[PDB]
């Protein structure tokens, strides 16, 4: 092979591969291994513990479906909480909603933020302001999201944009966490989290769904073809109050200028292989 | 050992492989079979994945059933390509089918699939001997075939098959009502090809539809295009007939979710 190659291997021996121009950096923080590559045709790739977090040319296919469905389904998302999202893509999308007054971002690994702000740069300067407490609506907090949620409440929308549930993110998918998360939501409130590869992390998705189903008033599932991840990726939604996640404010969405998630066709967001639906 | 198919922009689909089973150069292309570690056998043509046996239904179901279930009475069906037999197997799951003609250019693909892949449930063997009750195999070019054949309730393309002339003939070959459906490539990596086909079909068919589905074995999602003749509303399918199929991937009860498609692509139509 004349050029480099980055591959993330998934269960069953399936791999997502990218031709790369070079490796920009590798750093071992106290929590995980953070790496950055310059891909041949998808911009920069950020990886944590060998798993793709994003590719700069395509990351909107993940941040849009992760953020906007919930934000557009909530009648008035004024106070938002983001757990993880060290790269700033999620908060960037959240801040597109005028109703937003405050967004608290809890990241456990500050190195991810520093590295993203310096080498990824999809946040459009948001992370730097966050790092120096100079952002008007965003407030950065370095710590574990599980602990935070155990001591904080009052959120219209909670967005969990963490790594896979293995390292420090594992408890973000625990029964007790969902209890605290539900309690932390306002009425009406909405909780959303990425839930793994539909086809290869099916157990992760099913497990989290059943746990959320025992806590939230209503639990929804959906999927979206995320560029850079085994496709498609699943998302789980937990609602408190009278929120009809089956409906979103299309007019507010039109103002977002989205490229991937289509709020006008919100009903198509719920695609899911039949065999999996039958297991719910 | 690994098998990787590379797509535009250096994106790759990779499978860990246990062993290579066969390599044969037919008169048309190079055909290879590998046994993967966790996805069954992989049929590769000129280095491209035709299918992996543990996942191919994720492609053959959405390719076939939506159109078969949207049509009021699919008695006579045409399939262009589908040498692996996955499509014909799915078509024959519909009781209304009285005849299905399969037109394949490379006989070697059929023989290798029948012997080394075998997802077709023995259908290919019968057809290779001209002994299947409903299916009829024809070795030739689908383009020339549709130039002189008509009377199909459903036409499925699973293989010049995206030219306006071809689409005109395909439309003429359809009964009224009739449905034409074709796979249209990787949504994200072959966007231009998908758009080009969509536009040519719009100039020919009474109604044109598009949809996508998460396929295992290829850069996902995969796009599909539908051309209709007559009063068929592709946005509706017979859910009751769908239940009898026992599908694993395509969900007839949630047919509205079949039309997922990235926003920027819809805007370019
Ligand atoms: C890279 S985008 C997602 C982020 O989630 C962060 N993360 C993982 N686990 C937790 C946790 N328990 N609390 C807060 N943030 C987390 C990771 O450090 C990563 O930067
Ligand atoms: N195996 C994987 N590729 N897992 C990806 C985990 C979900 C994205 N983490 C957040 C990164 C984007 N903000």
């Amino acid at each position: 092979m004349r050029d480099m190659e980055f591959i993330e291997w998934y269960p069953r021996g399936y791999g997502v591969a990218f031709k790369v121009k070079r490796k920009i950096l590798e750093e071992q923080s106290e929590y995980q291994k953070i790496e950055v590559y310059e891909t041949e045709g998808f911009g920069k790739l950020l990886a944590i513990d060998g798993t793709v977090q994003l590719v700069t040319e395509g990351e909107k296919s993940y941040h849009e479906p992760l953020v906007h469905p919930a934000m557009l389904a909530h009648p008035n998302p004024r106070r938002v909480l983001i757990i993880g999202g060290g790269d700033g893509g999620a908060i960037r999308e959240v801040l597109k909603h005028e109703e937003v007054e405050e967004v608290i971002m809890v990241e456990i690994d500050k190195k991810v933020i520093e590295i993203s702000a310096k080498y990824i740069g999809i946040d459009g300067g948001i992370l730097e302001k966050m790092l120096s407490d100079k952002h008007e609506k965003g407030k950065l907090i370095i710590g574990d999201g599980v602990k935070f949620i155990e001591e904080n409440s009052g959120f219209d929308v909670i967005i969990v944009d963490s790594t896979d549930p293995v390292g420090p993110a594992e408890m973000l998918f625990s029964e007790e966490f969902y209890k605290n998360a539900y309690r932390a939501l306002n009425d009406p409130g909405i909780y959303v989290t990425q839930a793994g590869s539909v086809y290869l992390f099916t157990d992760e998705f099913l497990t989290a769904y059943r746990k959320m189903r025992k806590v939230f008033d209503k639990v929804y599932y959906y999927s979206f073809p995320v560029i850079g991840y085994a496709s498609p990726w699943a998302f789980l939604v937990g609602v408190k109050g009278s929120i009809d996640f089956m409906k979103v404010d299309a007019e507010k969405g039109k103002k977002l200028g989205l490229e991937y998630y289509d709020p006008d066709k919100h009903e198509t967001l719920f695609q899911m292989p039949r065999y999996i639906v039958q297991m719910l």
